């Protein structure tokens, strides 16, 4: 995340850091037993980290449950990234408490305008990198779909939506992607893609999440 500021420990209950060794993407917690995150962070061998802040420090409020299955949408396309959204089934239901929440699915999709939170342990330099240990939040709103496909022409469909700074210096970047965007109480993205990271013009994409709550909900009561 860059230009954004230190979350603070425990303050977004419902974040979760998949782990294969090390932190590689974020997601979200949406019950005991279910996390959605992008589907480009598909991988093999994933253990789902809730309670975390200090990714590498062990401070007491951490759940580590490794993930029986992974379930990519089936229409996800590597190349455009149109569907980037994944579930994950938890081996064990996790402990809900202060510390480990989840987060609700939304009912309707969120107006241009709308205020959204978005956190993630990556990068917070557009130019350079640095890696940060601590949770790190920022505030965007949801932009215009015009804007958002000015910005990249013949790239963004119906699945995504655009959210950030057309000015640039605030934005998620590398290493946040599959983590939240909330937007009065309900998920609403996941972090997908953009160019570079609070480049100017180039805000970050997002896939629409009030898009897949029917597969969402079939999909886990089926499996
Ligand atoms: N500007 C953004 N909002 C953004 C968000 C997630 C990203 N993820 C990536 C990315 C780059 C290289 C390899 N894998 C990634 O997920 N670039 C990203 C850019
Ligand atoms: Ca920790
Ligand atoms: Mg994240």
């Amino acid at each position: 995340i860059v230009g954004g500021y230190t979350c603070g420990a425990n303050t977004v209950p419902y974040q979760v850091s998949l782990n294969s060794g090390y932190h590689f993407c974020g997601g979200s917690l949406i019950n005991s037993q279910w996390v959605v995150s992008a589907a480009h962070c598909y991988k093999s061998g994933i253990q789902v980290r809730l309670g975390e802040d200090n990714i590498n420090v062990v401070e007491g409020n951490e759940q580590f449950i490794s993930a029986s299955k992974s379930i990519v949408h089936p229409s996800y396309n590597s190349n455009t990234l149109n569907n980037d959204i994944m579930l994950i089934k938890l081996k064990s239901a996790a402990s809900l408490n202060s510390r480990v929440a989840s987060i609700s699915l939304p009912t309707s999709c969120a107006s241009a305008g709308t205020q959204c939170l978005i956190s993630g342990w990556g990068n917070t330099k557009s130019s350079g990198t640095s890696y940060p240990d601590v949770l790190k939040c920022l505030k965007a709103p949801i932009l215009s779909d015009s804007s958002c496909k000015s910005a990249y022409p013949g790239q963004i469909t119906s699945n995504m939506f655009c959210a950030g700074y057309l000015e640039g210096g605030k934005d998620s970047c590398q290493g946040d992607s599959g983590g939240p965007v909330v937007c009065s109480g309900k998920l609403q993205g996941i972090v997908s893609w953009g160019s570079g990271c609070a480049q100017k013009n180039k805000p970050g994409v997002y896939t629409k999440v009030c898009n897949y709550v029917s597969w969402i909900k079939q999909t886990i009561a089926s499996n």
